[PDB]
């Protein structure tokens, strides 16, 4: 139950602890930052607050001030008057507190508090320049296939989804574009402290009892048109167990001439179902690349009811690191509020979460202990519109908050496929 | 610079498909400069008579949040009935919707304004699934209000005996309306969780006739 492993390796729930338990608080007025100490006797004579603005992880404008805070009192920074850029995005502010001396338990330069805040954000109205080229439909009894030059993307009519996508000669899938509605349990999801009960309440027990995990994808509708510019395919799928639909599944995919492929998905969930632990999308890429770069939420770990530690960032990380090594194997290494994710010649925009890694769902959740995980042929990419909370008040009953349960019925999403 | 906000049109194309007609269309509403919400929207009139509208806004995340996020125009028909699949029969708001019933509702068009002294935004249900008004028929998830007062005339006229029923009806769907709060009536009194804050917004409506 630790925040460390046994040989003190960090979880990624530690670096939420840090942040909770910081004891400096900060408010955002205009462009006074208020700091409040929440210390009861020492002075802040160790600490400097570095600050950073940024559009979309591009670093404007950055300083330092240093603190001179008294226990239970209160500084107040005045920024200075920002360079304000014209192009489209989303400032973000981020604060640092900062210990320039080592202590008896700290090595200089290290980092005691954080925070961050949206600054201004200007909207994109600039249309994207009208691209010459225009995809071409090629139906067949079996498929629909768009090609554009060497890109190629093929449906399947049979299922309803995307089966395959061509660059050249080169496949991109290993596994079809499918939804996905459930995740690997989490100890919370299982709930229970004693090894034989197999209680009836539990997130996991409830999901497998309502056929979440068995459910069929039945195809509704599958159809193709052409526009001016773009070739539109139009699906609904119904995810039924026992004559009983769960989850209805509407997505209208949009290839146009630069190559983009836009995904909307519209999920209906049956409201006496229990509420699905994911919305989402996965496939098995062909691709086995080294890293994963991103815009959102990051570096570590984090989940829709633990993401207040997470900065929101331009990240790049090795693909060993967006994996979790639980011993006891789940869903794992989400990243949430990303805006534009980036691996191999893959890259997807939108505003969703993300897990990544070598491991299906469906191992993860059939494996007892992780160094029994063997690396599956190219990379699992699970893509959420929505990601239920994870829990933890306890370990053993329902612990994920009313307002973190996907209950809502309707659900929306979108995002745009491309290969830069 | 909400109410005096203009739509400046970024995109309307047209494109026959095998069984329908689809109208794509993009605005953005500025004020001095800043752009405070964007709307793409798509129309899809089919064989059948059905018009689908699917509406997606961008709202920027330093304008204050927007009192709601719809459509309105004005209905050349004056009925005699509102027939809704929805919450009712009494006007209800976001955050004062517990005590209405989720059923079918008939009432005269009178009904559906309240006269209150100093006029405001009035009369919306929520939690409606379908809206009958003569041969109009409206499908989705949506609130609305209908009557004889736009939304205009309301905030202009500060008594209701002063206010005079304009030609047709008005009518407002909105796909997310703000709480309207009252803790005190001094100060800021919505609570977060009924602030249109998202920064992303998305309903879709079925118009037919019936
Ligand atoms: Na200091
Ligand atoms: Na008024």
């Amino acid at each position: 139950n630790g925040l460390v492993f046994a040989d003190r390796t960090p979880h990624p729930a530690l670096t939420e602890a840090k942040h909770q338990q910081q004891f400096f608080q900060f408010r955002l007025s205009g462009q006074t930052i208020e700091v409040t100490s929440e210390y009861l006797f020492r002075h802040s004579d160790n600490e400097l607050l570095h600050w950073m603005v940024a559009l979309d992880g591009k670093p404007l404008a950055s300083g330092e001030v240093p603190l001179d805070v008294a226990p239970q009192g209160k500084q107040l920074i005045e920024l200075p008057e920002l360079p304000q850029p014209e192009s489209a995005g989303q400032l973000w502010l981020t604060v640092r507190v900062v210990q320039p001396n080592a202590t008896a338990w700290s090595e200089a330069g290290h980092i005691s508090a954080w925070q961050q805040w949206r600054l201004a954000e200007n909207l994109s109205v600039t249309l994207p320049a009208a691209s010459h080229a225009i995809p071409h439909l090629t139906t067949s009894e079996m498929d629909f296939c768009i090609e554009l030059g060497n890109k190629r993307w093929q449906f399947n009519r049979q299922s309803g989804f995307l089966s395959q996508m061509w660059i050249g000669d080169k496949k991109q899938l290993l596994t079809p574009l499918r939804d996905q509605f459930t995740r690997a349990p989490l100890d919370n999801d299982i709930g229970v402290d004693e090894a034989t009960r197999i209680d009836p309440n539990a997130w996991v027990e409830r999901w497998k009892a309502a056929g979440h995990y068995q459910a069929e994808a039945a195809l509704l509708q599958c159809t193709a048109d052409t526009l001016a510019d773009a070739v539109l395919i139009t699906t609904a799928h119904a995810w039924q167990h026992q004559g009983k639909t769960l989850f209805i599944s509407r997505k209208t995919y949009r290839i146009d001439g630069s190559g983009q492929m836009a995904i909307t998905v519209d999920v209906e969930v049956a409201s006496d179902t229990p509420h699905p632990a994911r919305i989402g999308l996965n496939c098995q890429l062909a691709q086995v690349a080294e890293r994963v770069n991103w815009l959102g939420l990051g570096p570590q770990e984090n989940y829709p009811d633990r993401l207040t530690a997470a900065c929101f960032d331009r990240w790049d990380l090795p693909l060993s690191d967006m994996y979790t090594p639980y011993v006891f194997p789940s869903e794992n290494g989400l990243r949430c509020g990303t805006r534009e994710l980036n691996y191999g010649p893959h890259q997807w925009r939108g505003d969703f979460q993300f897990n990544i890694s070598r491991y299906s769902q469906q191992q993860l959740m059939e494996t007892s202990h992780r160094h029994l995980l063997h690396a599956e042929e190219g990379t699992w990419l699970n893509i959420d519109g929505f990601h239920m909370g994870i829990g933890g008040d306890d370990s053993w009953s329902p612990s994920v908050s009313a307002e973190f349960q996907l209950s809502a019925g309707r659900y929306h999403y979108q995002l745009v496929w491309c290969q830069k």
